[PDB]
């Protein structure tokens, strides 16, 4: 129990996150509500940099605090998550109006943080935040870079391959800012479909997944691909099936943007910026969810 605690009233545990627990917390002479993540010098600089990477559609860093070799993070609060949101939906789904919403906001948070040559790396469900008023947020930018992204959580959970980029997965050692327009991609498809699009448990299953919906990726689809560190030439060779298919009720301008944010070819994969001008967006609106807190 570090001193600093006593500058909050309640310290309550609300999560399990990656890297240690996350509590909710009021600080005393602010009385402002705050998350608390109990989490190294170069970890120290790459973190508190980020706290100069302010944007509407990104949780806010308030502060970093490294104290008895312990480091906590100070984040804006936000009282609900996708993933409960999506689970809350399932029998009607959530509209196509607010994924359109949610989509728009989510490539404004990774244009900007990409802009500022900062990378997510672990989107998903659970760390997009979502408030009463039809924000979205993204949280956790930047950590992978200051301190990884393990196999197992503190707690020993698994950390999801759902959403990760198939160059992660093949071995790149030099994957960038199209990591992330993957994850938002699959985060896009679920929330239409209600269901994950790629749900692996296991690398090589994560990796199959992929290839039976979008083909066994080749030299003609991702020059470079079969150099790969973890490409091998026995992999199984699937045609790739259409996406009226794979997310049906989708119409012809988000099955095109999705097909582009699934792309193989990191290079070729649509950038947040160039997403936001796709036709999708012509007729984007912000609608209210129904939040129950
Ligand atoms: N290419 C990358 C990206 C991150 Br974040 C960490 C390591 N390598």
């Amino acid at each position: 129990s570090p001193e600093f605690m006593e500058n909050f009233q309640k310290v309550e545990k609300i999560g399990e996150g990656t890297y240690g627990v996350v509590y909710k917390a009021r600080n005393k002479l602010t009385g402002e509500v705050v998350a608390l993540k109990k989490i190294p010098s170069t970890a120290i600089r790459e973190i508190s940099l980020l706290k100069e990477l302010n944007h509407p559609n990104i949780v806010k860093l308030l502060d970093v605090i490294h104290t008895e070799n312990k480091l906590y993070l100070v984040f804006e609060f936000l009282h609900q998550d996708l993933k409960k949101f999506m689970d809350a939906s399932a029998l009607t789904g959530i509209p196509l109006p607010l994924i359109k919403s949610y989509l728009f906001q989510l490539l404004q948070g990774l244009a900007f943080c990409h802009s500022h040559r900062v990378l997510h790396r672990d989107l998903k469900p659970q760390n997009l935040l979502i408030n009463t008023e039809g924000a979205i947020k993204l949280a956790d930018f930047g950590l992978a870079r200051a301190f990884g992204v393990p196999v197992r959580t503190y707690t020993h959970e698994v950390v999801t391959l759902w959403y990760r980029a198939p160059e992660i997965l093949l071995g790149c050692k030099y994957y960038s800012t199209a990591v992330d327009i993957w994850s938002l991609g699959c985060i896009f498809a679920e929330m239409v479909t209600r269901r994950a699009l790629f749900p692996g448990d296991s690398e090589i299953d994560q990796l199959f997944r992929i290839f039976r919906t979008l083909g066994t990726p080749d030299e003609v689809v991702w020059p470079g691909v079969t150099s790969m560190p973890d490409y091998k030439p026995s992999f199984p060779k699937w045609a790739r099936q259409d996406f009226s298919k794979v997310v049906p009720p989708l119409d012809e301008d988000g099955r095109s943007l999705l097909s582009q944010m699934l792309h193989y070819d990191p290079n070729k994969r649509i950038s947040a910026k160039a997403a936001l001008a796709h036709p999708f967006f012509q007729d984007v609106t912000k609608p209210v969810p129904h939040l129950r807190l």
